[PDB]
């Protein structure tokens, strides 16, 4: 399937691969898949990022439904980043042990699919900014999930919510030195920290990169009440580095300005959804399919 060898995704007829998506909250509206992930399809984005749950915190994403939303994906020539989200912002080992569990239950669901899938292990487990406890964490859990026959790409989070990517410039390595597959890419969210301005931008960017570690912005937002996505979106262009933006729809009230889509079907695009799919390096300007769909 996909591999990874030093700062490049590759797909698996070996062309480099740069994630240009979305991310979707399916979990909280698992109803919606069969419009949502064509929707976002249709503008061009080449990932999907596909919230699940593992029921530690929301309703469970059982096998059947990480087998239609992975379908619905390959099927709209899209590559599916899945993500178990019940460790979000926690620094207990049991929230990270149980994502882990959940990947091996589900197995024969992604088995068979390292061409169009991707594991995102937990989304933003480890909240404090503390490299080597986060480490130590991926560490001890990458050659479980090897061991039960996992050889997709592994995505891993920065600690501090995604929002500390000093993480991966301090132990990112030794991270991806546990991977017994040497198949490991991480992730940065950023938002009003981690992509507060131009040059934090590209410094934490250029912190994993130049490490030769594969990178993704696997969450990114705008400016509220801020965050550099002009930035985000022209730094990588320009370093070929994949980005994720937050959320199609549906953020509670306190986040909806993050939503990109009015409706579920998106016949009518927010100014947020406008600038990552219309506007300068958005998805329809830089999205190209992985070459596994053609
Ligand atoms: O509570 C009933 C209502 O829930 C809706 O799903 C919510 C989830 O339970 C979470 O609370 C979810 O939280 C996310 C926020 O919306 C922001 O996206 C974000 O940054 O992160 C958090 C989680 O980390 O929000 C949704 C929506 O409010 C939904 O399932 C609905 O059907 C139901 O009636």
């Amino acid at each position: 399937g996909f591999s990874v060898d030093g700062n490049t995704l590759y797909d698996a007829n070996g062309q480099p691969f740069v994630m240009r998506g979305i991310n979707h909250g399916h979990a909280w509206y698992k109803d919606t898949a069969s419009t949502a992930i064509p929707a976002i399809a249709e503008q061009g984005a080449n990932t999907i990022r596909i919230v699940l749950s593992d029921g530690g915190q929301w309703e469970k994403d059982d096998i059947d439904t990480i087998r239609e939303v992975i379908e619905l994906a390959e099927q709209n020539k899209m590559v599916a980043v899945v993500e178990v989200h019940d460790a979000t912002g926690r620094d207990s080992r049991s929230d990270l042990n149980r994502a882990v569990d959940y990947w091996i239950e589900m197995k024969d669901a992604l088995i068979g699919k390292e061409d169009t899938v991707i594991i995102n292990i937990a989304n933003e487990w480890y909240g404090s900014w503390d490299g080597s406890a986060w480490a130590d964490g991926y560490i001890d859990v990458i050659p479980k999930l090897r061991d039960a026959g996992l050889t997709h790409t592994l995505m891993v989070d920065a600690a501090g919510w995604g929002q500390y990517p000093q993480s991966i410039h301090d132990y990112g390595q030794d991270v991806f030195n546990a991977d017994p597959l040497k198949n490991t890419m991480f992730s940065i969210h950023m938002y009003e920290y981690a992509g507060g301005d131009a040059n934090t931008v590209r410094s934490n960017i250029d912190r994993v990169i130049d490490q030769d570690l594969a990178l993704v912005i696997g969450e990114f937002g705008h400016r509220h009440t801020d965050v550099d996505e002009d930035t985000i979106l022209s730094y990588s262009e320009e370093t070929g580095t994949g980005w994720l933006a937050w959320s199609w729809k549906g953020n509670s009230t306190s986040w909806d300005y993050l939503d990109l889509s009015e409706d579920w079907a998106g016949q009518h695009l927010t100014d947020w959804g406008n600038r990552i799919v219309h506007g300068a390096d958005g998805l329809q300007e830089t999205s190209k399919p992985s070459t596994v769909f053609t």
